[PDB]
């Protein structure tokens, strides 16, 4: 198995803009093989090991929010900088 | 006497962008020579009666940051959205 990946449970909610309904990120990973585990607020992930691309928090973050379907996530767009 | 105003007792500072220290609001009205009472964070000002300019508390405000000194204000770039 790949190594274990810690990341706060609201990691994908944050990067993705949406907040999903609890247990969305911990069910996505469990679905493509990834044992879960608590501490908590902090979910520790380990990789099956057919997926050897999940080694951050982002592949994780892709995991959900591709299973979930992009377009669920709303168009808002980010305030202007003083340019 | 015009009518007494009530206004919350850090509307200067929220206006200014300033926290100011505990009591510039209440000192500087009465020092302009209003009456002022205190209910928990609201104050009741009843301003004097040479001063009929004193209707709202956007004209309490400014008596406050104006005996403060605008100098105190910092330059703070608004939020403004993609244009
Ligand atoms: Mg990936
Ligand atoms: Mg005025």
């Amino acid at each position: 198995s790949p190594p274990p990946i810690r990341m706060g449970v609201d990691v994908p909610d944050r990067i993705a803009g949406v907040a999903y309904p609890q247990g969305t990120t911990a069910r996505r990973l469990a679905q493509i093989g990834a044992v879960v585990t608590h501490d908590g607020d902090t979910l520790t992930v380990t990789p099956p090991s057919w997926r050897p691309d999940l080694r951050q928090p982002a592949d994780l973050v892709e995991e959900v929010l591709r299973l979930e379907g992009l377009e669920v996530i709303p168009s808002v767009l980010p305030p202007a900088p003083a340019g």
